[PDB]
């Protein structure tokens, strides 16, 4: 059940689709970016259509929706990426096994594109082109992280296997989220931009 | 969606079911185990009914069954572990981020053995304070595999000029595989827990 707004893939399972500037989808994603990165120039925005990653992600979403016995498990966040990792992420998504890991050994996502836009996360390539994903993340129920976590903490130490879904730097006002499991993050758009 | 031979879980997502000796299900696992561990005695065999793990695993199997060319992508393998790890594995499966370094490393992933005798080593199935050893019997998506290397954090590419098109798993020896390493969540379903003693 591949989303309606995806465009036909001629029976293929992976496609990157360049969005048309000035149409609704492009304008929505651009506005999420320019909220904090209005000094940056957008060269292009690509929709990531990865059927297998989507399938695996949607399964985890339906599971977290049952487990948490409410919705609102999903946030739209940013991930800066070096050019050399874009093909792997487009195909395979985010892998904790591949910077500061102060809040645990998981994959990091920023609330603000400005954070992911730092050269440390979105390293300029030969031509000064920077790369950042807009990511559907299953943040679910979250707590403050700490160094050395390999999974989120338990919600209550009396049930050590019933875990928080993610961790953050700050629970009242989060600026980053860490997830510790494959298929808790779906890379939805890739933004190619310059300083 | 859940297999029809599973006991009714009411509306529950998790259950361990104690098997009865004389049942074909118990006897096939005991025989698989005793093939290489006839020195040990089985206390009990539990069927693991974990709906969420089962769902995510079956999705990965369907994807690998589509991607690969009529391959048998699944092997039934062994995994020894310590008592302290059993409640987490039962609920959340095998986490590569928790995995011990193997005496012979073919990569940084989760290790599964062809032979129960390998998993039965005290290094993997550590005797608990009561002298009970624990070994999972695990459906593993081995898929298309190659000989691993200690540096790996993901399976290697099949083709060095196509770095994102990966082997599904790695092994110690492609001619005579005795262990498999997987590097992704939901590539292994813990199906049975064997509790055993000397
Ligand atoms: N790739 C990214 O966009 C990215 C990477 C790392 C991020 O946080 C790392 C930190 C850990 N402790 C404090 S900062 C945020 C975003």
């Amino acid at each position: 059940n591949l989303p309606e707004h995806w465009t036909d893939m001629n029976h293929q399972l992976f496609c990157m689709v360049q969005l048309e500037p000035g149409q609704s989808e492009y304008n929505t994603i651009k506005d999420k970016f320019t909220r904090t990165c209005s000094s940056y120039a957008i060269e292009k925005i690509e929709r990531i259509q990865n059927a297998f990653l989507w399938q695996s992600y949607q399964v985890k979403k339906r599971q977290m929706d049952i487990k948490n016995d409410h919705k609102n498990n999903e946030r739209l966040l940013f991930h800066g990426t070096d050019a050399d990792s874009v093909p792997y992420v487009n195909q395979h998504g985010f892998n904790r096994s591949c910077n500061a890991v102060s809040y645990g050994k998981g994959t990091y996502f920023a609330v603000d594109a400005s954070y992911s836009a730092k050269d440390t996360y979105s390293k300029p390539d030969s031509n000064g082109r920077k790369h950042m994903y807009v990511v559907r993340v299953l943040t679910g129920v979250f707590t403050k992280g700490r160094a050395g976590l390999v999974t989120p903490p338990p919600k209550n130490p009396h049930n050590p296997t019933d875990l928080f879904d993610s961790v953050t730097n700050n629970t009242r006002s989060p600026k980053l989220f860490v997830v510790f499991f494959d298929n808790q993050a779906y890379p939805e758009y890739l933004i190619t931009f310059t300083a």
